[PDB]
């Protein structure tokens, strides 16, 4: 009962850290689990994260005691792995109302409310008076475009194109 | 019980075709539907998909008796919808081995295997003869990243960024 919720790829500068893809709705939720139980070619093993952050759409993380650029690339081609118990078992109306923000800084608008669509949860934005424009759009509520979510700052980080 | 797999947003050319963002895994796997259940401001209303295609990661769609540009404006706004029961109730032993093409034409690779992950699953994208390059690639299994998945021709057009 592993799930997989991102993959070591390469290293990250000479310090230490290591390059991570990650699997997590939003993306960077990866950073809120200090256990890693990484697993490569059946071969387990046990890291812990001490910090991390994200580079574009990747990670950097530091995890303890992994402090130069060699000993880090044997790190390459592990899963990050956790126990399925460990996964939340976000409510929609806690969505509503956050501010929606590109990786450019536009405020897009604000989630006016969320859609079930037989696939990925769409998040309807609706421009307000500080909005870039007065777009409505429709934004899939993933990783891919989910960067970070801050409830009590009322924010929200996204990966999205404003023109499309 | 109604679930929300696309939507209206404006016009495309002259001929009342219309511009929708679709809300499927695969993207073009909102042409599958035939009827179309429109709702705007708990207004609802039947309508027959004819036929359509993407252009980029929109669609256009050709509904049955929409003839002009004019009368189709009025179509903008309205969620595609459809009854809950009409969804499937893909393996992913069907996806392994499936080519990888970018929207590009370029070869990725081809699906080795698939992770469950807490959120989208992924599809883990190994080299082969053919292939672009070396590198294993990870991608999403969404329709932002999955526009079309051919069985038959052993094929599947993704939109993903090779250098990512």
């Amino acid at each position: 009962d592993l799930v997989v919720i991102g993959k070591i790829v390469s290293v990250y500068g000479i310090r230490g850290e290591v390059k991570v893809y990650s699997f997590t709705d939003p993306l960077d939720n990866l950073l809120d689990y200090r256990r890693w139980t990484l697993r490569r070619d059946g071969e387990i093993r046990q890291a812990e994260l001490v910090r991390g952050r994200l580079h574009g759409k990747v990670l950097a993380a530091k995890l303890k005691g992994l402090d130069d650029r060699e000993e880090a690339r044997t790190f390459t081609g592990y899963e990050i792995c956790i126990p399925r118990s460990e996964l939340p078992s976000y409510y929609w109306h806690q969505l509503e109302g956050l501010k929606v923000i590109d990786q450019g800084r536009q405020l897009l608008g604000v989630i006016d409310h969320l859609l079930e669509t037989g696939a990925n949860d769409v998040m309807v934005v609706k421009p307000c008076a500080g909005s870039l424009d007065d777009r409505e759009r429709l934004l899939p509520y993933t990783g891919q475009c989910v960067l970070s979510i801050d409830l009590a700052a009322g924010e929200m980080r996204v990966d999205w194109d404003a023109d499309f």
